[PDB]
């Protein structure tokens, strides 16, 4: 349980600084 | 560079908490 | 929708932390 | 008070990105 | 800079948890 | 063990960081 | 302890964004 | 706009927290 609440965690993250760099490109 | 670097962080993050939830089951 | 995303995660951090504070209550 | 003080920035961020979701209707 | 302080930030949540270890043990 | 295997992961975090910022300069 | 944390926090998110409003002027 | 709206947001919250540090003290 704690393990995958640290996934979604990274992947919301992940998806954020996705966008950002996005916006970079 | 600030982004593309969380986004990679926040990626490999995501998969080491994968990996332990996989391991954990 | 990165305001919709936000929120949700927030939220989700928020039921965690509270689970947490009862079960220190 | 850690828990409690978690709990309480993890509803304000919820409470600043609802306020933020609704504004960029 | 950036990985400076990514590594005092990591510190911190090292010994806060060790701070927590230590009370359960 | 939440706390201990927060501790591990934070002072992974910690030398990650601690390399990069070596490498870096 | 954690006011002192959070305030060193709060005071290099400023100065991040303080970095990103000035290259934006 | 952004960037000048997050470094306000952030000397707000460096604020709180140092009157914090000084009132726990
Ligand atoms: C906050 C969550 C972030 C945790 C990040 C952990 C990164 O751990 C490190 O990350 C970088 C990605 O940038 C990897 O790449 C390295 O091989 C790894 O040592
Ligand atoms: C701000 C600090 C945040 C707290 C810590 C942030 C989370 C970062 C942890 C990800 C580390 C990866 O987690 C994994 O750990 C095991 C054992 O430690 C290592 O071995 C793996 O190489 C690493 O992939
Ligand atoms: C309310 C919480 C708000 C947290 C906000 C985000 C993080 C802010 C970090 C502020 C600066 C932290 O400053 C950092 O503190 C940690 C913990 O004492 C110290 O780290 C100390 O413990 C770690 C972990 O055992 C050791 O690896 C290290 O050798 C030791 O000095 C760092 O040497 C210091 O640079
Ligand atoms: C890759 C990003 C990872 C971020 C991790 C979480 C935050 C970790 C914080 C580590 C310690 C920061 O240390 C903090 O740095 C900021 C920025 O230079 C300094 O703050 C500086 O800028 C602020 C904002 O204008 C001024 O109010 C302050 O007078 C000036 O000294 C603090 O005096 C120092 O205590
Ligand atoms: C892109 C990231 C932006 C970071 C913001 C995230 C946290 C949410 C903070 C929103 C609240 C702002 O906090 C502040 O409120 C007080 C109330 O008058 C004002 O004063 C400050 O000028 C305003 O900046």
């Amino acid at each position: 349980a704690x393990a995958e609440a640290a996934e979604k965690a990274a992947k919301y993250a992940a998806e954020a600084a996705e966008k950002a760099a996005k916006a970079x490109a």
